[PDB]
């Protein structure tokens, strides 16, 4: 259940495909909670490829549904990322996550 609310500007045509490594200025937010992760702090903007199940399922399906320059707003369900387990100390079990995602990439 990946729900998209895109802040408009970008190109809307450069869609992510397989074998493509892309760059995201993501920002983690817990729903009704504080931050937990920010690529903008470390300023190394998280180069990663598509398809090898590196990222969670909610971020992976939200990645391909974007384009270059766009700014989305993810809402990840618990069953796709951690909701049975929860990442220990950082993500509680049965959690719903909020992501500010901007795709500024190559390939």
């Amino acid at each position: 259940g990946v729900e998209i609310e895109t802040i408009s500007p970008g190109d809307g045509r450069t869609f992510p495909k397989k074998g493509q490594t892309c760059v995201v200025h993501y920002t983690g937010m817990l729903q009704n909670g504080k931050k937990f992760d920010s690529s903008r702090d470390r300023n190394k903007p998280f180069k990663f490829r598509i398809g090898k199940q590196e990222v969670i399922k909610g971020f992976e399906e939200g990645a391909a549904q974007m384009s270059l320059g766009q700014r989305a707003k993810l809402t990840c369900t618990p069953d796709v990322a951690y909701g049975a387990t929860g990442h220990p100390g950082v993500i509680p079990p049965n959690a719903t996550l909020i992501f500010d995602v901007e795709l500024l990439n190559l390939e």
